[PDB]
């Protein structure tokens, strides 16, 4: 377009071009106005740089509408707030880095709308936020990163990142920890920063005083909130949540608990008045009402659209004779039933939940204990085979780590597919690197000592199909924002974590945009251990919609008598302790005779998944030649039909 010229008000890029995004439009005013109107006054359409808008995907045009209309006030009117609750792998990041890179450089008045932006962000995530900036945009913008270091030297790097002035601001992205934000906010009190992302924001429940405080000091205006559940179904443990994303129309802590928190509470007493129940009631609702106009969740199905089929697995392999001896044993020794009970406590059922959960990982894990002959392990390392070592490991020894090999051994013989590692662990993680030494796998394991630059380079090598890696490991809390192993067609997450959001973020690394191949997911769990316990629980947190719980092994108050008592058992019988909780109607003596409802997919509940006991019907040809003694159930479904 020649009717666009360097010296004249116009929107940052052309509102007319094929496949424009455009965010908004000037409204309407009439010939006559126009005429008389002074060009330099009038409104100008926001238009996302086509770098971004190229690249986004349906959805991803609908988040970052959604965003924009929201943090600039167009939403809920007086607003500046958005909370996006989005299901893992849509593709957070690029929707936020395209609202960042539409505010840092347009709005309707045709300047920018903000000048600065902190992304707040795990640790573990940080680097992950800063590469995704450069992986989007390139050289056009240069984000920082701030994650421990000196004291004084984050200082100085905070202090940099404010005093910036006007027009060429070289730095106008930060990225921030929690850890280290919330012990430096006070920096950033008055500073003129135009927006937060708040990332994995469900971990900021009422109690978090630290970062709502921090976040205060700071006040930017527009908000963006992400979570992994949504937050209605549990609101009550979301006040102060809701109250940072909403105060443009929620007004002052103050006036807000005033108008809701305390009537709400105050109902919700076990002695309310009938009256002050229904005040209250009516207040949450109220409440509910202004989240659903404030957040945005899409569910991955969506992505079956246009991504190849993926199909997800969830293996029961039962434990190993001798894992399941020493589970007896620690079972009988440590008696962790009986350990402590009414009035609180979580010092000693939260190491012999850490135990278990190695043992089920592997015996190796904990033979260090066996040694010292600690509480739990007494004649324990009388078990062990008669000639063990720590070098070599002996994937037999343990039933998951048996059906991995079986696993990674098939899928090299049998296909050219790479395969993704996961799990919660280092020291498994260690054991995954001893493994791959010794079976000659060649692999790369992103660390978290890793640097941003290394950081980028092993993910390059290992998406491109020339590179000779097979294996590419890495630790769940390091497997989100945009983390993106598309060479990887397969992935094995070995462990499940209390959080379900925390599995399911990691999971989604290799089912992304430019994946070509068919997809292959895998969950191992221990039959009739601890571990099905783990994904019932993660699957109760789901049901209930929201229940974001960071603490489960720690203080456990929560569970009581009987329901503990369930948590330390070991069912030497079952094909899958999940599967007889169904009470299944569908299956009739391991055989699924009906199958599941037409339509459910992988986001459905595990009864809605097929159900196998024999062998029979399965659509991954690499586990069913894994499957042995090891293998007892499985459960899986898939994405869509290949058919198309
Ligand atoms: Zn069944």
């Amino acid at each position: 377009l020649g009717l666009r010229r360097a010296g004249v008000r116009k929107a940052l890029h052309d509102p007319f071009e094929d496949g424009a995004l455009v965010l908004y439009e000037p409204p309407a005013i009439s010939a006559h106005d126009l005429i008389k109107a002074d060009k330099e006054k009038l409104p100008v359409h926001v238009v996302v740089d086509p770098v971004l808008s190229k690249v986004l995907r349906p959805h991803q045009r609908e988040g970052v509408k959604f965003l924009w209309d929201c943090v600039t006030g167009r939403r809920i009117e007086n607003s500046y707030g958005c909370i996006m609750a989005d299901e893992m792998g849509l593709g957070k990041t690029l929707q936020c880095i395209t609202l960042i890179w539409t505010l840092l450089k347009q709005s309707p008045d045709c300047k920018p709308e903000i000048d600065k932006v902190i992304v707040v962000s795990p640790s573990s995530l940080v680097r992950n936020w800063y590469n995704e900036v450069g992986k989007w945009l390139g050289g056009r913008v240069q984000p920082v990163a701030i994650d421990g270091g000196s004291k004084d030297e984050i200082d100085s790097k905070l202090v940099n990142f404010i005093s910036q002035q006007g027009m060429r601001i070289p730095t106008p992205i930060l990225i921030i920890s929690y850890e280290t934000f919330r012990l430096h906010a006070e920096v950033l009190h008055k500073g003129k920063v135009g927006l937060v992302i708040c990332d994995e924001g469900h971990r900021l429940k009422n109690s978090d005083n630290q970062t709502y405080l921090a976040l205060n000091s700071m006040n930017a205006q527009r908000r963006v909130l992400i979570s992994g559940t949504p937050i209605q179904n549990d609101l009550l443990e979301y006040f102060s949540l809701v109250h940072f994303v909403n105060s443009g129309i929620l007004g002052t802590a103050q006036e807000f608990k005033k108008r809701f928190e305390i009537p709400i509470l105050k109902g919700r007493d076990a002695d309310a008045s009938d009256k002050d129940r229904a005040a209250g009631e009516q207040k949450l609702q109220e409440l509910i009402s202004i989240v659903n106009r404030c957040l945005i969740r899409r569910t991955s199905d969506i992505l079956s659209k246009y991504l190849p089929v993926k199909i997800e697995q969830v293996v029961c392999c039962n434990l190993t004779p001798l894992q399941k001896e020493l589970y007896k044993l620690f079972l009988k020794q440590a008696k962790p039933v009986e350990s402590l009970q009414t009035g609180k406590i979580s010092v000693s059922s939260l190491s012999s939940i850490t135990s278990l959960k190695k043992l089920c990982n592997h015996p190796a894990l904990i033979y260090e204990k066996c040694l010292t002959g600690e509480e739990g392990f007494d004649g324990a390392l009388d078990l062990f085979p008669q000639n063990y070592s720590t070098k070599a490991v002996e994937p037999q020894l343990s039933g998951k780590m048996l059906v991995l090999d079986y696993i990674l051994a098939m899928t090299r013989t049998t296909t050219s597919d790479k395969v993704v590692l996961v799990s919660n662990y280092t020291q498994t993680l260690d054991l995954f690197e001893k493994l791959c030494r010794n079976r000659r796998y060649l692999y790369v394991r992103l660390d978290g000592t890793m640097s941003i630059k290394k950081r980028a380079k092993i993910v390059e090598r290992f998406n491109n199909p020339s590179s000779p890696e097979f294996i590419f490991m890495l630790s769940s809390k390091a497997g989100g924002c945009g983390l993106n192993l598309i060479g990887a067609n397969r992935l094995v997450m070995f462990d499940p974590d209390w959080n379900p959001a925390n599995d399911e973020q990691a999971m989604a690394r290799v089912w992304r945009d430019g994946q070509k191949k068919t997809c292959y997911i895998y969950r191992l769990l221990s039959t009739g251990t601890i571990e099905e316990k783990i994904l019932q629980r993660q699957a109760h947190k789901k049901a209930l919609s929201s229940c974001v719980v960071d603490e489960e092994q720690d203080v456990e108050r929560h569970f009581s008598l009987g329901e503990l008592r369930e948590l330390f058992s070991l069912n030497e019988k079952t094909l899958s302790d999940t599967h007889d909780r169904f009470r299944c109607r569908r299956c009739v003596n391991g055989r699924q005779v009906r199958p599941p409802p037409d339509d459910s997919d992988c986001t459905c509940d595990l009864s809605n998944w097929h159900h196998c006991a024999d062998k029979r019907g399965l659509r991954d040809p690499v586990l069913q030649a894994s499957w042995d003694a090891a293998v007892s159930f499985v459960f899986h479904q898939r994405s869509h039909e290949d058919q198309r």
